[PDB]
């Protein structure tokens, strides 16, 4: 298991935006409570799950636990960095797991909900 992605930036000032408020209070909150969220709420523990090839295939690990902490810690300078992390999390799932696997159906359900919410992302302001 690699160290988890950094979730706090000591060199970054605290700044709210409409889009980051939306990404935490609407997007993350809605995905987090979903019945299929749980496999995505923490980094893949390749040791506990005995997946010796996972971190060989996945160069950029990402999960909603990391995204949640990043939003709570105001880690993201803008909405697009956060959207990129969600996209990476889904991509990792689709490139590692066989199509139609339970985890892929769970990712597809969450991604459908994610894109539903991102389509209603507030304007930059
Ligand atoms: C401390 C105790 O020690 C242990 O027993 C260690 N092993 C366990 O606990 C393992 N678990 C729980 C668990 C936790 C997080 C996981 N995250 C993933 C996962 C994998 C992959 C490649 C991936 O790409 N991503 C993004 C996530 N998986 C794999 C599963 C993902 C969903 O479809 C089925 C494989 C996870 C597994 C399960 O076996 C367990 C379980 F899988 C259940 F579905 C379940 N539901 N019910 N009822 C349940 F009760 C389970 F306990």
């Amino acid at each position: 298991n690699p160290p988890p992605p950094e979730t706090s930036n000591p060199n970054k000032p605290k700044r709210q935006t409409n889009q980051l408020q939306y990404l935490l209070r609407v997007v993350l909150k809605t995905l987090w409570k979903h019945q299929f969220a749980w496999p995505f709420q923490q980094p893949v523990d390749a040791v506990k799950l005995n997946l010796p090839d996972y971190y060989k295939i996945i160069k950029t690990p990402m999960d909603m636990g990391t995204i949640k902490k990043r939003l709570e810690n105001n880690y993201y300078w803008n909405a697009q960095e956060c959207i990129q992390d969600f996209n990476t999390m889904f991509t990792n799932c689709y490139i590692y797991n066989k199509p139609g696997d339970d985890i892929v159906l769970m990712a597809e359900a969450l991604e459908k909900l994610f894109l539903q919410k991102i389509n209603e992302l507030p304007t930059e302001e």
